[PDB]
């Protein structure tokens, strides 16, 4: 797990996150589309955003990345004590949106490389090891959920 000085920092780095949720989970979202088109598939609601330029007017795009990063928020407050959390997630993604554990490795390359974008020389060694780790315990901890599934 994270130590209490990681989670402060991972917790500390989501502020700027708060900040403008929408801005930041809608360039979550066109990060992942863009460099992994077979996500952009997944979403029936967003197949027909053909260019980037259609993305980032979608207002809708906007609105479903404020719903992602609401929610991972809430996930990363618990400070790993998110089984609650966590498991509809897991199941929802696995079952119903059949969406593979790469792809949330994907997603969690996309934030912390829209953190460096939004915030460059503000996002520092120790918080960017940090917000890894709790990303990588949010996305283990899926794992299990999808492996109890036997979802690949
Ligand atoms: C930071 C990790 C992620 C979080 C916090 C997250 C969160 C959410 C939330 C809260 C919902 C709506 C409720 C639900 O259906 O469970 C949702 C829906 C969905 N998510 Fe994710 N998600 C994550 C990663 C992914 C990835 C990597 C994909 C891959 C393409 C994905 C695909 C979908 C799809 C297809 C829907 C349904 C959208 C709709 O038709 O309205 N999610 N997600």
């Amino acid at each position: 797990g994270l130590s209490d000085g990681e989670w402060q920092q991972v917790l500390n780095v989501w502020g700027k996150v708060e900040a403008d949720i929408a801005g930041h989970g809608q360039e979550v979202l066109i990060r992942l589309f863009t460099g992994h088109p077979e996500t952009l598939e997944k979403f029936d609601k967003f197949k027909h955003l053909k260019t980037e330029a259609e993305m980032k007017a979608s207002e809708d795009l906007k609105k479903h990345g404020t719903v992602v990063l609401t929610a991972l928020g809430g996930i990363l407050k618990k400070k790993g004590h998110h089984e609650a959390e966590l498991k509809p997630l897991a199941q929802s993604h696995a079952t119903k949106h059949k969406i593979p554990i790469k792809y949330l490795e994907f997603i969690s390359d996309a934030i912390i490389h829209v953190l460096h974008s939004k915030h460059p020389g503000d996002f520092g060694a120790d918080a960017q090891g940090a917000m890894t780790k709790a990303l990588e315990l949010f996305r283990n901890d899926i794992a299990a959920k999808y492996k109890e599934l036997g979802f690949q």
